[PDB]
């Protein structure tokens, strides 16, 4: 029998017996301890349309009810995790490295008082529940370790016996200032932790070794996480010379074909694999019709493969070419080699040159544009790179010619036969920095703060270079002679939603360049610091920084200048960097979701969508927006109705202030030509590239490629990562009742009800938070 009402309502606190009433709770549970408690958690989600305090009921539950079945102190925990013995096989399976467990035990006070356990009450529950599911280190199907201890377990992984930036990275972290990659969460501190993200690797030699050493070594880094990008260029087409000849050879396709395999074979059942590979070849390949094609539905099924994706590496000349309605010549690269090893001008000349000889197959330029967007529309594929954009504009441009990027579409790094580019990943939480005057009437943003927390994940990054357990030695080979970085963000969207900034306003545009430049200038400052303590990376000397050339000196741009670049560039022409690389902003897509923000530079893709199960199919309503239109009175069902058939939109509302309306803009409610001027923007500060997707409603050839030729011309090296598209039908949806969901748009709104911080702009020379006090 039941009062566990007792247990519940002790559970808040900031409440209101109104909009809570933990007795209506109880009901709602119409059907041993444990089992109610996560039934508690979860129809206490279910309200969070009801009321949006439902949302911190359910998040407090499903912790404290954690707590309660949970080891408390660190060091049991990471006792148990490595003495587990497994329980099937008798034998000694440890879950935490030789060399952690003894750090851990030879600092154990230290470290134990240290974590704060009501810092577990900083999760949303379903990013709570995201760490429960995937990453929080579980004994016998059952949770060991707290997310505070998965915190401290990362930050030992990065830091080993460097207990003070340990400590500093447990404090940071906890207090999600931001967040290493899926990877990191899950090895850091474990007996062989792969850490890194992406790999780049290259097609060895065109032959059956070749292949088969590129796909062993693929196998083995795609089952220790991570993910690849795979260039395949130098690999002859369909119809080819094989000695031992009768045999012409039968292209890409059937070698796709045994790859796609291999993917599908090594991610073997209870995930943690990126079972995805993106591959990468220019469009003058002769196999290219059919590459393009591989995510397809309908069509042949021998010449299909859907656990890879296909990625352009596209010359500017091939843009040229549909931009006239010029021919282009489709090669095998046996009949016209070197193609994939030159770049910008020694790429025309060579290319030309093969095509006045009368190398290879002529066609018609647009043809292939043509069944290129056509694949984008069906399956969001293949990606678009600009091979001229990403060579030019490299760090790295020393090393050679760059053949590829990787799975998202970030990290753009040299890679050949016997170097495999990895790289680290962490984001920043944006949010994090935003900080409210004392009266709660003005906002401001705390670019110190910010230049200070990326130097450490500067510092961080730096280190698992070191610590890192690389699962080729390709991999290894490459990183230690670069040692390259990726820093990125999460959380744009929100922040532009807390500083009441429409994603495409003015304000909005110049907080995302001041965000970025400071972020690069953090990085390089940080990473000149390491070289002056370790020297620079191997490769420093002959790279366009050694020569004072920082990213946006590429890109022909005077710098913002909210930092000194001044000071930096003579102290990197001097002391060099530790780190080739360190920008590559990438989709957050696990991160944020624990995080609790948006994905990443994104802007909201809909103010309305569905959580995962548990008795039932969630559908929950942008934070942000519930609580204003909750504060406007308006909040109905009916209201919830109304927005359940415009799918999230706010944009029809009468009844609504059009600042409300501009503030919740969806990406679909926003203009393409704005999201790559925005991108166009930070990609000077970004040393890399980043995951831009792009997103259409009534998607037509057309608009599509105006798209392409827009970002191509504004000189991006991430065109598009993929194209998501909506037909506008789906833009409307039915609900159950339809003309309460019209009565809505007869609320009437307060206003004098409503108010929220307004934001104090900082400029190159005028910083804000100096001068207005925060809160606490």
């Amino acid at each position: 029998f039941d009062k566990i009402t007792a247990r519940i309502s002790r559970l808040c606190y900031g409440l209101d017996p109104k909009h809570i009433d933990a007795v209506k709770v109880t009901q709602r549970i119409i059907s041993t301890t444990i089992e109610l408690d996560n039934l508690a958690a979860e129809t206490c989600a279910y309200m969070t349309t009801v009321h949006p305090d439902y949302a911190t009921l359910a998040a407090r539950i499903a912790i404290s009810n954690l707590h309660k079945q949970t080891t408390k102190q660190f060091s049991k925990v990471v006792e148990d995790l490595y003495r587990y013995v497994n329980a099937a096989t008798g034998k000694p399976a440890p879950m935490i490295s030789d060399d952690v467990y003894n750090i851990v035990m030879e600092n154990k006070d230290k470290l134990n008082s240290a974590i704060v356990y009501d810092r577990d009450f900083q999760y949303s529950y379903f990013g709570f529940k995201t760490l429960e599911r995937s990453y929080l280190l579980r004994i016998n199907g059952q949770v060991a370790e707290r997310p505070q201890h998965l915190i401290m377990r990362v930050a030992l992984g990065i830091h080993g016996r460097d207990i003070e930036a340990a400590l500093e990275t447990y404090n940071l972290m906890s207090l999600k200032y931001f967040t290493h990659a899926s990877p990191t969460l899950f090895n850091a501190g474990t007996p062989k932790p792969q850490m890194s993200s992406c790999f780049l690797v290259a097609m060895k030699e065109d032959s059956i070794e070749g292949i088969y050493d590129t796909l062993k070594e693929c196998a083995l880094i795609s089952k220790t996480a991570g993910g690849i990008g795979l260039h395949i260029h130098n690999i002859r087409s369909t119809g080819s010379y094989i000695a031992g000849t009768n045999g012409t050879s039968n292209g890409l396709i059937p070698m796709i074909r045994v790859f796609n395999n291999t993917a599908r074979y090594v991610d073997q059942g209870g995930n943690k694999r990126p079972g995805a590979f993106a591959l990468y070849l220019e469009p003058w390949h002769a196999d290219i019709f059919d590459f393009i094609d591989i995510r397809k539905n309908h069509g042949k099924e021998e010449i299909r493969a859907r656990d890879l994706f296909p990625a352009l590496w596209i010359p500017d000349l091939f843009m040229k070419r549909v931009e006239e309605n010029g021919t282009w010549t489709l090669f095998s690269p046996t009949s016209a080699p070197g193609l994939s090893d030159c770049y910008g001008d020694e790429f025309e000349a060579l290319y030309t040159r093969y095509e006045k000889e009368g190398r290879g197959k002529t066609i018609k330029a647009q043809k292939l544009w043509y069944s290129i967007l056509e694949a984008q529309t069906e399956t969001g594929t293949p990606f678009v790179v600009y091979k001229d954009a990403c060579n030019r504009k490299s760090n790295q441009k020393n090393l050679g010619v760059i053949k590829s990027s990787n799975l998202c579409c970030e990290i753009v790094e040299y890679s050949a036969p016997d170097e495999t580019a990895v790289c680290n990943l962490a984001s920043v939480a944006l949010p994090a920095f935003i900080e409210t005057s004392e009266d709660g009437k003005t906002s401001t943003y705390n670019f110190k703060k910010l230049h200070e927390i990326a130097k450490v994940v500067t510092r961080n990054l730096n280190r698992v270079i070191d610590r890192n357990y690389y699962p080729v030695e390709e991999a290894r080979k490459s990183n230690m002679r670069h040692r390259p970085i990726a820093l990125g963000v999460q959380g744009l969207a929100d922040t532009f939603m807390l500083l009441r900034l429409p994603f495409d306003s003015e304000e909005a545009r110049l907080l995302n360049i001041q965000i970025f430049e400071t972020i690069y200038h953090a990085s390089m400052e940080a990473s000149c610091e390491l070289a002056q303590k370790d020297g620079p990376y191997e490769t420093f000397q002959g790279s366009p920084a050694s020569q004072g050339i920082l990213q946006f000196d590429m890109w022909d741009q005077k710098p913002y200048g909210m930092w000194d670049w001044d000071t930096l560039r003579k102290d990197i022409m001097k002391h060099g960097v530790r780190n080739s690389l360190t920008m590559a902003p990438m989709p957050t897509a696990s991160t944020s979701q624990i995080l609790g923000y948006n994905e990443c530079f994104e802007p909201v893709t809909s103010n309305m969508y569905s959580r995962r199960v548990l008795s039932g199919e969630f559908q929950v309503v942008n934070p942000y927006l519930l609580r204003d239109l909750v504060d406007l009175g308006i909040w109905d069902e009916g209201m919830k109705q109304y927005l359940i058939t415009q799918n999230g939109s706010i944009q029809g509302l009468p009844n609504v202030p059009q600042e409300l309306k501009d503030l919740y803009k969806t990406v679909w409610e926003i203009s393409q030509k704005t999201i790559i001027n925005m991108a166009a923007d930070r990609s000077v500060y970004i040393d890399q590239s980043h995951s831009l997707n792009l997103f259409l409603r009534a998607p037509t050839m057309g608009k599509l490629t105006s798209m392409h030729f827009y970002g191509w011309k504004k000189g991006l090296k991430t065109g598009m990562y993929y194209l998501r598209t909506q037909a506008a039908s789906a833009a409307i949806q039915f609900t159950i009742d339809q003309k309460i969901a019209d009565q809505a748009t007869e609320n009437v709104a307060d206003i004098s009800n409503l108010k929220r911080p307004s934001y104090m702009p900082s400029s190159a020379s005028y910083a804000a938070s100096d001068f207005v006090p925060a809160a606490v």
